[PDB]
């Protein structure tokens, strides 16, 4: 039905939301610490100076086992 | 149909899977350093001494921004 259509896009959004602002591809599992956004896969969190949301110096990388992994 | 009853139960288990897996109530926004657990919500992270998931001792918590909030 339509309400099916509806529950399909809801997930969609929720799943992509999960994925690296940097690469699209793989799942979020870093943490750019203090400032606390996570928003990268390891990869993509490795090489950045600063973070990619607030400009945060980024002092180190803390990874995060989440249960929606 | 029955694919709408379907999807609306993968959208709920998503759902509970973003939820503190102690107090069952609010998002998980919480890591506890270093094991990387990141299962909690604040008000709870704050009350353990000890990882709920691998029995690590919690040498710290770090708040998470996720998009997924
Ligand atoms: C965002 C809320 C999550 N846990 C309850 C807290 C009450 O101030 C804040
Ligand atoms: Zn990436
Ligand atoms: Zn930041
Ligand atoms: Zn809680
Ligand atoms: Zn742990």
């Amino acid at each position: 039905s339509q309400q099916t259509r509806v529950l399909q896009e809801k997930l969609r959004k929720l799943k992509e939301a999960m994925l690296c602002m940097v690469c699209c591809e793989e799942e979020i599992n870093s943490t750019f610490c203090p400032c606390g956004h996570t928003v990268c896969c390891e990869s993509c969190a490795a090489q950045l100076q600063s973070c990619p949301v607030c400009r945060s110096r980024v002092e180190h990388v803390q990874h995060v086992y989440l249960p929606t992994h």
